[PDB]
């Protein structure tokens, strides 16, 4: 199969999976696209320790197993995240400190995987461990408090408590190789593999922005850990922007990797993001797929002018006018900056350098132009690998009127049918 992203992973032996929040499981659009898209499935929030272990010694489940239930229920593997770290941690915890708060720890790991045991893919036992200071030490930590080695006893009691589990140390900002972070944890991993602590992968939660933006040196970093003999994971991937390259980068350095497992994207729809506001993800609120989407499906199936199949002519503004509202045409393909189209990372096909395909609707019969670019989804376009252009906000093709192949034939939105007025071609 490689219609969805799951199932595109999987013709490599690898997964793409999502964030769930149980609270969402109630939303028939929400669960129509999360069941379809993904084979991999990770507990936003419901298997942390304040949502398993709300008092000291008081393990509740019930969010948590609901999220497990309903990914294996529907064909998903499951990450189990996260057994111990600074964060979220419940108000009992978080007063404590020493060896109290250090076996409290071995406790909440010992309790939260017996109850999972053996059906886990993989655990993220410990994350956000190391510091942002530049240094590439701890972060300082009630539990760093209690011995650096804090680390290390919470995987050996993880091995212990679940043989049968893939145990991950999780963290950010450890994707660029030239960064401190990065280097902090590489040596711990390979110290730890030197030694026989028991680490089966580490995770990269992949949370770019332009603050920590994604680097090509992230493929290096994931070579160089797969090296130290253990498995890679892109556990929390959201790229701010969505940009389809660094989408489909950050897919095909998976792709690139054999000990990669697969990928994961931080949530369903951007109104589903912990980070709405730099609308991250790959589906928009309405459940339209971004161009982003198609970027990454054609990375996991392996991979000027736009040419029509069945009139062999080119898409063109009519006599290279500029003004907003001119309806675009087939035309005899020519040297000329009317029929020069450029598709960005934001899903555009501009043309003279700030005017978009605009459609002016969203059915049949939509008239497709020019409009000056502003980044609505009526401006947003997925480049199909059967040929076809989908217009996100529509999900309408561009379709020549009528099947016309004569210079002067109107460009429109149109169901998408596989018919060659529906077909392009790019050079």
């Amino acid at each position: 199969a490689e219609s969805t992203l799951g199932a595109a992973a999987a013709q490599s032996g690898r997964y793409f999976g999502t964030a769930i929040a149980s609270g969402k499981l109630g939303d028939s659009a929400y669960t129509t696209i999360a069941s379809r898209e993904f084979n991999m499935v990770t507990a936003e929030n419901e298997m942390k320790i304040d949502a398993t272990e709300p008092q000291r010694g008081q393990f509740n489940f019930s969010a948590g197993d609901r999220v497990y239930n309903w990914a294996v229920q529907n064909g998903k593997q499951v990450r189990g995240h996260t057994l111990a770290w600074h964060s979220q941690q419940p108000g009992w915890m978080q007063s404590l400190s020493g060896s109290t708060l250090r076996q409290a720890m071995i406790d909440h790991i010992n309790g939260v995987m017996g109850h999972y045991k053996g059906k886990i893919a993989q655990w993220d036992v410990v994350s956000h461990a190391f510091s942002d200071d530049g240094s590439g030490g701890r972060r300082d930590s009630n539990l760093q408090r209690t011995g650096n080695d804090w680390i290390e006893v919470a995987f050996r009691t993880a091995r212990a408590a679940d043989p049968a589990a893939k145990l991950c140390y999780n963290d950010y900002n450890i994707e660029n190789w030239t960064w401190a972070k990065t280097q902090g944890v590489y040596n711990m991993v390979r110290d730890f593999k030197q030694r026989g602590v028991p680490i089966d992968c580490v995770g990269f939660q992949s949370h770019f922005n332009s603050g920590s933006p994604y680097n090509s040196n992230f493929r290096t970093t994931l070579q160089n850990f797969a090296a130290l003999g253990v498995d890679v994971a892109i556990t929390e991937l959201d790229i701010q922007g969505a940009s389809s390259s660094t989408y489909a980068a950050v897919t095909n350095d998976c792709l690139a990797v054999s000990r990669c497992l697969g990928i994961t994207v931080w949530g369903v729809r951007d109104t589903d993001s912990w980070r709405s506001g730099d609308t991250p993800l790959l589906f928009n609120g309405d459940g339209s797929k971004k161009a982003a989407y198609t970027a990454v499906l054609n990375a996991l199936n392996g991979g000027g002018q736009i040419k029509g199949v069945g009139s062999g002519r080119c898409l063109d503004v009519p006599n290279a006018s500029t003004t907003d509202g001119t309806q675009v045409q087939l035309y005899d393909c020519h040297s000329a900056t009317n029929q020069q189209w450029t598709y960005t990372d934001a899903g555009e096909l501009r043309v003279y350098g700030d005017k978009c395909l605009d459609a002016a609707g969203t059915g049949n019969g939509t008239k497709v132009q020019i409009y000056s670019c502003w980044g609505g989804d009526n401006q947003k376009w997925r480049l199909n690998s059967d040929g076809s252009i989908v217009g996100v906000q529509s999900g309408l093709c561009l379709d020549a009127v009528g099947g016309g192949t004569a210079n002067g034939t109107l460009i429109q939105l149109y169901s998408c049918s596989n018919g060659s007025n529906q077909r392009w071609t790019r050079t």
